[PDB]
């Protein structure tokens, strides 16, 4: 059907969404890692 | 009869549209997260230089 085609287009999109959601989650972990590096470097600067 | 089918396909097309826009917004969120990361890398390089 028309509906079989529309449901297959949506499934492909819903999986594209799922991978983008995991990429955002990994980017958010990176940012947390970068905040720790900043706090490390900043503390070691206060040792001046 | 056929009006049920007009509505069924309208529903399926609206579910797909919502997904295709969810994709579009996640793509913009990734772009914003990438800008943040670049900003954090510059702060790290600033702080690091000032440590030398």
């Amino acid at each position: 059907l028309q509906i079989a085609e529309k449901e297959q287009e949506l499934l492909a999109s819903q999986e594209t969404v799922q991978v983008l959601q995991m990429k955002v989650k990994r980017l958010e972990h990176l940012l947390q890692l970068k905040n720790v590096r900043i706090d490390d470097l900043s503390r070691r600067l206060q040792q001046a």
